[PDB]
């Protein structure tokens, strides 16, 4: 058995990174180290990180419905590595916005933290029920895992329009 221990150091160290360029993003701020050689994107915003952050969790899913165990056991240690930096960073980050900036900077915080907690047991549904039903090995089951995918994308996608328009007659 073959485990990750310097690819899942880089990874937390990029994370760690994303919480810092952050909420500084979404407002005009000064931000110098923005690193654009490993990124694809124009990135003047939280925007279009979060799209890009939706698209790299919905692309290593499918490889999931190949059936590599592998892959997603190393998407598992990712996901507990993630919990620790972006809901503890984003925890101690809501304390300076609580203040004068909870209005600007409060809701994004409910996104970030509280939306990755809800994808991650509409995966652990999908991870549990895929290993003791590929023991079996037949089409069903790749029908049940490709449901609940379309599901998490459907589900994010038209709460996130009505939480928008619901930030804008908030005064």
């Amino acid at each position: 058995m073959r485990t990750p221990l310097l690819l899942q150091s880089l990874k937390t160290r990029v994370a760690a990174l994303h919480t810092l360029i952050g909420p500084l993003a979404s407002q005009r701020h000064f931000s110098p180290r923005f690193d654009r050689q490993l990124f694809a994107c124009r990135g003047a915003r939280l925007g279009d990180y979060l799209t890009e952050a939706e698209e790299s969790l919905t692309h290593l899913e499918a490889a999931v419905n190949q059936g590599d165990a592998t892959r997603v056991a190393w998407l598992a240690e990712r996901l507990a590595a993630q919990i620790e930096a972006l809901q503890r960073e984003a925890a101690t980050a809501t304390l300076r916005r609580h203040e004068n900036a909870h209005l600007p900077g409060g809701r994004l915080h409910a996104r970030l933290a509280e939306y990755q907690e809800y994808e991650r047991r509409l995966l652990a549904m999908k991870n549990e029920r895929e290993q003791r039903y590929a023991e079996r090995h037949d089409p069903q089951l790749a029908r049940e895992i490709t449901a609940l995918d379309e599901r998490l994308t459907r589900c994010r996608t038209a709460i996130a329009r009505t939480e928008r328009a619901l930030e804008r007659i908030t005064r």
